[PDB]
């Protein structure tokens, strides 16, 4: 049976980097080479300071870099030498054309397929690691077949990532499962078992799942959709809670104690964010439309609409509470990241809430302990920002003379603020809108102080 | 089907009551009855409306799981993927779990459709049309799954079934 | 390979006349027409035939007994045959997926299973009836699934194009003969075998060979293109009434364009018959099933325009009679879907009458050829009893009527004594010409005292 000795990964993103760093760390006999078209990233990985931050990543990398782990701009040679080629390039949503704003753009994947066949001979296993649309591997197979050579045998596999950005290393070292998809043929099965063998170095065989190529591709999309659906479902319940007197945290708990449902991803919020959930669900929906599956497409579309509804709803409550006029009113925005303990603002619910309030002409004072100033300005552009957006260095600068405090990120620090102080210099009536349920248990305190406090999934 | 086991060893017991002194006493009285054989860790106390809503939402979440994998099943037939493979891959995510992920011709029973339909109506009555049509999708997908299955049979028999055994 | 024995399943107006003609031009071939209905067969063997076509009686009598046979022994006729014509009618489904539009293949399916059970060796199986597309795939699948050693069944498509009324003439000198078959060595052989049969009396230039799906589709599209022509000129007719233009003038000017031609450009109250609407609806359904909604709604327009034309015409009558027709006597002249036939299938007269019946009118209907009981049947679901009277002569129908409605272009209506009719009609007396038969008589009728309105002419 074929053993993999040299591995090339195309793309040093948050996918390929940590994955290959871990592989090198658990497979000392295998030479893993990570390459990227961006010279910036490459020089950063070989630098004492890495381009992305993950707990335990810095240690793992330094353990292997030089022995069996290399970061280079020399893609062709790394392809030439490799037994296994990871395709780990991002597939951005199309920003124009057929499928604008929903369909995935395969341009970067197609380029890699053509670059591989150009620089490779003999037997090589080509595995897509990135999130791809279904039947994408057919596109790669078509490029390989059309550009065949004597003594060229390229095998195409699917092996998607499942690491949450924040706990990457732990997720890689101890995954719930590793997914590998391959052709249901002799040659295909060999390629699968080769990749399977690599993971068997540190992953129990019980937790390695083998499927055909399309089930693997589809599983990555569907899994993220199932997760996103959970959030949108509890969020829908939260709106029904505000109308009935029920409490969504109570309901979520009661639901989550059913073992068949579980208690993960049931925390109501202003809306989910990140670079994966909306992107993949939108991609899933488009796929269904293209395959004349309109019932399925509009089924999954509901996950996105509910998330949009949740955000718009939250923004509208604020505006109504301020008598449907927000012009020149100071409003504190606490938290800009899409979740706590990160500087990532990609698809952050804070962006939309802020933008809705900007369409009302509000004076926004935004604070986030981690998110860089320049990032906020970028995420709020297309002039509009200059008039309405002020960025506070500390939370209190933002609540000085403000009508309302809006919490859009579940930062732990917001819970520990001196709200007695905040209230004294706020305009009356003073509002707190808790979009993350972080002040649960503090309500009676804040009320007797003088705040009107509203939150997700609790009747006012 | 597994009533007795579910009662003797429940995942949780749900009790909702008024957030008042008298109400709390009544809750603790009922709570005390279940403490005879149910660990207190598995007894949950909420206000009255959270308890009522929890029963409806729980069945809806379950039904949604089935309709979701069923939707995937239709996308599987169109792509070459396999829903049992996909279900397995999804279900190994601990946050999702592997229960209620078996695709079928459509779910049945006296509770799932009945409670989801009841949930939808409630939302309409409370001017929550976005939420109502969100959960309605669980039912439509189940109807779609059945109709789809029936239509495949008929097409395979050349769109004529008259007097065919 | 030469074709020596021919079996046709179905003695309808399709298989019957077609096979009788083949026998007349192919004396060496033994043609056996079969049907499970013993009634039909004995009529074919009778001095009186079950259907009437000019020159059919002659053609049949030339061959009946020598090389043309009508029998109920289907199994044996299949066994002996080199070529098997499937010629059973394919009725529109009356329930289920595709109700009122989709074709029911049950009779075709039965025939296919009957053939394979009773046949061995090499045989060519040809569908003659108007079938939905991919029907031959269904036949092929039954053959493939029920195979035997040394069984080589070839499936062909050879659709009819005969207008009911001049069948024999259309057969002797057809515009074209259409044969569809698989694009394979074995398939081309079966095609040229059938192609050879028609070469007995049809020039090879007028024999067209296509694949099986092109043949099936061509029959539907051909009728649709025809129906579209009528609906197009009819749509123009409505635009003429609104502009002062005249549809007969416009039709003529259009038709002189060689690229367009002047056939099927005569405006009317709406087209009828057992083929046009049925085939267009079948075409539309096919497009829907194949996720072609744009094409489906494109062709649906042919039906909607025809429905519009009828409804428009009926409303003009009602408006002219002050939007009340209750207990008013109205003469309906002509009930057949076209002149010179007793056929009432999808006749526009049916709908016009029904619209007027829903207003509570007293209809006195006259048609020179159409049987009385057929009218009563075509106007039911009680309502007929109260409102419908059937007149023996036109004058019995116009005696005390408010309006005369012409729904069929019978030549005799042109020659009526409108002076007599007017005297015993109620005033104001209306004539609604739905077939342009009174063109050129307008100034005459007006001076008598009639208000006359017609298709495609401003009042
Ligand atoms: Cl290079
Ligand atoms: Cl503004
Ligand atoms: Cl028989």
């Amino acid at each position: 049976m074929f053993e993999i000795k040299k591995i090339c990964c195309i793309g040093a993103g948050y996918v390929g980097g940590p994955t290959c760093s871990v592989i090198a760390h658990m497979c000392p006999e295998i030479r893993v080479t990570v390459v990227d078209v961006n010279e910036s990233r490459i020089n950063a990985w070989n630098s004492p300071t890495l381009p992305i931050y993950e707990p335990g990543l810095k240690e793992v990398v330094e353990s292997c870099r030089g022995k069996n782990l290399f970061f280079s701009t020399n893609i062709d040679d790394a392809i030439k030498e490799a037994d296994l080629v990871f395709i780990s390039v991002n597939t951005p949503t199309k920003t124009y054309g057929m499928g604008k704003g929903r369909a995935a753009d395969l341009k970067y994947i197609e380029a890699c397929a053509r670059r591989i066949v150009q620089n490779s001979n003999g037997y090589k296993i080509v595995t897509e690691k990135s999130t791809v649309p279904v039947r994408a591997a057919e596109s790669i197979r078509r490029i390989f077949d059309a550009n065949t050579k004597p003594n060229l045998n390229l095998q195409v596999l699917s092996n998607p990532e499942f690491l949450a950005e924040g706990t990457a290393i732990k997720d890689l070292k101890n995954p719930d499962r590793v997914l590998i998809g391959g052709d249901e043929t002799p040659e295909g099965q060999r390629a699968v078992q080769a990749l399977c063998a690599v993971y068997e170095h540190w992953v129990p065989r019980e937790k390695i799942l083998t499927t055909n190529t399309w089930s693997s591709e589809l599983s990555k999309l569907a899994a993220n959709a199932f997760l996103a659906q959970r959030i949108s479902s509890i969020n829908s319940i939260s709106a029904l809670c505000e109308a009935t007197g029920a409490d969504v945290e109570e309901v979520a708990t009661a639901i989550g104690m059913d073992q068949r449902i579980g208690n993960k991803f049931l925390k109501a919020s202003v809306g989910f964010g990140g670079s994966c959930f909306q992107k993949d669900v939108l991609n899933l929906v488009y796929l269904c439309e293209a395959l004349n599956l309109p019932e399925v497409a509009r089924y999954w579309q509901q996950v996105i609409d509910m998330n949009d509804y949740q955000r718009r709803r939250f923004a509208s409550r604020i505006i109504d509470s301020l008598f449907n006029t927000v012009t020149d009113k100071k409003i504190a925005i606490l938290g800009f990241a899409f979740k706590k303990d990160t500087g990532d603002t990609r698809e952050s619910s804070s962006i939309y809430i802020s933008k809705y309030l900007m369409d009302e002409g509000a004076h926004l004072h935004i604070y986030d302990p981690k998110v860089p100033r320049e990032q906020i300005v970028v995420d709020l552009s297309h002039d509009q920002v200059s008039r309405l957006v002020t960025i506070s260095k500390d939370p209190y600068e933002a609540c000085d003379g403000a009508h309302a405090v809006v919490i859009c990120t579940e930062w732990d620090m917001f819970k520990e603020l001196d709200y007695e102080r905040i209230h004294k210099k706020m305009l009356k009536p003073a509002f707190i809108f808790d979009g993350r349920r972080v002040l649960d248990g503090l309500h009676n305190e804040l009320q007797t102080i003088g705040f009107q406090i509203e939150t997700i999934g609790k009747k006012v």
